[PDB]
């Protein structure tokens, strides 16, 4: 285990930030001077459950639900999220001292909030960052106002390729991160499961040689996971945080796509230095996440329990399974010879590379809609959206095997009439 | 007539360059990201509500709920919302060109998210901003690791004294607000009813007094506005947005003390080209308010209509006045020669400053010490909380306070 220089992570703003000057600590207990409860409109709920099953607020329960709490999440829905972490990645930070990067939790509205909280933490103007284009739009969206300088790291099939991060890196010395002049990258960002928009995951070699790497030239790694819980093999892949020996991993986990989007609820898992200072920026922006939307969510994670909840992530991977096996399905029925693509191994989406035109925004944009049918073009998973992109994002979430037929079909089309 | 307002003085280098979502330029669609909603666990929801009625989330409606929305929120509520606002201020720039300032509304994770988003997008490190103290703690808070000097303007039972904030611009020439280098303030924020903790509240004529100001050394002006909703005298002041014929108000209302605290749910007016830069915002962070909180409220506001919704409001004022009433008897009562404190105008505080002593359950008190830029300072005051407790608590509680006032002099 490497000493930790969390320090350097932090930008001058972030270090500012202060605890605030004003039994088990409870809300229900410490909250007689916040706004009385009493006041409020909604007075019970019953909310019905997948096979036959209710949660209810009663009305001391609505009360708490519609009440203030605190700033890193409810306790029983972070510590239900610590054992499930404990479960799923064994990280070997849990029992670490605080300031060596012990690992602690924050519930977020929405992983997203995590993301930027880090990522506004970190980033100074000028500084240097490692992700791998294609990204998700939100974060490429997120980073640039902040100024950084982001480098692309190559990837492929199974993510992003070790040799080019250390090609990458190769432009520094190991040494040079120990001088903030020299600006070695202060983190690398991936998404390891079904990267939107290509569907492709890192594997379990790769990500120890890109951990390595991260000790060799003393980075973080932001391993933002919303796929996770919609991986196709039912072997999960090793995290980066199950192998984060030395608490460089900060990792945002999302409900968004397993339990409810729309909720805004997400966490994520990290060195408590660097989380205690997202929580903190937390407290005087949302304050916290919906009180209602947590019970709600951990009542039903309480009374499921890790094995009902797990029964549901598999549930819903194998929707998803069968989503992907129909437009692998249609793709090889109209687009062999047409277009590339590999087989996705987490997530909703697939990335089909048109073959013979260098750009397909046109092809979408006026062809494509016209005969009642949209894809996504690929300009928007890059630092540069005005670059040609010959790539499609289609989604296999919603659409039936007919309609991926036809959406193919027109298409395949379009494709040959185009060259 | 309306002055020409500058508001790329007023956004940040980093704010500036927030560009939106190249999937807003958006039938067989897999074009999509959104999650297939069927796949999440909750299915309809049935939610009792006060005076006998219900709200149902049905199947269709439920899917809704549990799925991402729009970031400026969902539209029924946004136009809910908006109305409201109109009704209620008639804002000099409803019909204005968007570039000129025009009226515009988001619904935020809180009042205090657009708050933080809107001081994140102000200031640079050695920016001037001018407030009242003693202010809320959580502003405070914020302010601090952006590095703006905090000019405190000197205020009384009436809020913000027009004739201290004059004293402090004089220092400046108005003409400096062009000039960089002067740093002329760039905005005043100010709590103007109920302030937490002081309980005071400004008036109609300040409120002129400070607009004005405002306009001739070209300042912003942040109401932030949680108490709002809690005037006890039930004879409304006008509002600093009311008085906006700039576009230089930044308004904050929140739902926290009326609807829900724990929903987050509050609304953002203000001018489009700085609202637009914490939309912006909101659409790499939160992305959106809760949809699932964003429709119990909207389907509560639509069975309610506007009728509904201020006779509720009515009643929750009848509530914190009362409790204001038993608070104020529990002091006179044991605390007369030991403390001083004023009548509060709205919200949930009794500020007590404590004769004699430099430096200071059931009734929640806490030290004046944590609502100063300066909270390492000695304070005589206490912040004691109305909001929950019984007129026997607040009896014990200040016997017990007289009792330690008594034996530490
Ligand atoms: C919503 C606001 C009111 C809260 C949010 C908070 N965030 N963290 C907290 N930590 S705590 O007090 O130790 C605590 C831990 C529990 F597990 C349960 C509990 F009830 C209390 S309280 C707040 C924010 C800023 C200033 C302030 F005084 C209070
Ligand atoms: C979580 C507990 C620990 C807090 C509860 C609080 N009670 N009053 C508070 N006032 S505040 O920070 O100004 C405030 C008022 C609002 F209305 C909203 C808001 F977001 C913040 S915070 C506590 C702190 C100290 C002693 C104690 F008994 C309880
Ligand atoms: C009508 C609006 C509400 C929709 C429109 C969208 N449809 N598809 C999207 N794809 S995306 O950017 O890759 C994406 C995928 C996720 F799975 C989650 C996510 F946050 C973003 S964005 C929305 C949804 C979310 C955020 C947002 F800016 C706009
Ligand atoms: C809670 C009661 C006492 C109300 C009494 C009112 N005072 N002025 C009002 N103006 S209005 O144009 O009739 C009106 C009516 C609506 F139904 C909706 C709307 F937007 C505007 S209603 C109140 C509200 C806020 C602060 C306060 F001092 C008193």
């Amino acid at each position: 285990a490497m000493e930790m220089n969390y320090a350097r992570f932090i930008t001058a703003a972030s270090a500012a930030r202060n605890p605030s000057p004003i039994g088990p600590k409870s809300m229900i207990s410490l909250a007689g001077g916040l706004p009385n409860p009493n006041m409020f409109p909604f007075k019970t709920a019953v909310i019905t459950v997948e096979n036959g099953k209710t949660i209810q607020f009663g009305e001391e329960m609505m009360k708490r639900a519609l009440q203030y709490s605190p700033s890193a999440g409810i306790p029983e829905l972070l510590s239900w999220l610590k054992q499930l972490q404990i479960k799923l990645h064994n990280p070997p930070t849990i029992h670490y001292p605080p300031s060596q990067g012990q690992m602690d939790l924050c519930v977020t509205s929405g992983s997203q909030q995590g993301l930027c909280k880090v990522f506004e933490m970190i980033i100074n103007p000028g500084d240097n960052v490692l992700l791998d284009e294609p990204a998700y739009s939100g974060t490429l969206q997120s980073l640039h106002p902040l100024g950084c300088n982001i480098i692309n790291v190559a990837s492929d099939e199974s993510g992003i390729v070790p040799d080019s991060l250390r090609d990458i890196l190769s432009r520094w010395k190991p040494e040079d991160a120990k001088n903030p002049q020299k600006n070695t990258p202060k983190f690398l960002y991936t998404v390891p499961n079904g990267n939107n928009p290509t569907g492709n995951s890192l594997t379990s070699e790769r990500k120890k040689e890109i951990y390595e790497l991260a000790r060799k030239y003393d980075f973080l790694i932001i391993e933002d996971d919303p796929y996770y819980f919609l991986q196709f093999n039912k072997f999960r892949v090793p995290t980066f945080l199950s192998m984060d020996v030395d608490g460089r991993v900060i990792r945002a986990d999302s409900f968004s796509k397993i339990i409810s989007s729309g909720l805004r609820i997400g966490f994520l898992t990290g060195p408590k230095p660097l989380i205690e200072r997202v929580i903190l920026h937390i407290q005087v922006s949302t304050l916290h996440p919906s009180t209602f939307n947590q019970l709600m969510i951990s009542q039903l994670l309480h009374e499921w329990g890790e094995e009902g909840f797990m029964a549901h992530v598999d549930r819903v991977i194998d929707f998803y399974s069968n989503q992907k096996d129909a437009i692998l399905a249609a793709a090889d029925k109209w687009l062999t010879g047409l277009a590339e693509w590999h087989v996705p191994a987490a997530g909703m989406f697939l990335w089909i590379k048109v073959k013979g035109i260098n750009d397909v925004k046109e092809l979408i944009e006026e062809k494509a809609v016209k005969m009642g049918v949209l894809m996504l073009p690929g300009n928007a998973f890059y630092v540069d959206s005005s670059a040609p992109s010959p790539y499609l994002r289609a989604s296999f979430s919603s659409a039936s095997p007919e309609q991926m037929d036809v959406a193919f079909q027109v298409l395949a089309q379009l494709i040959k009439e185009s060259l």
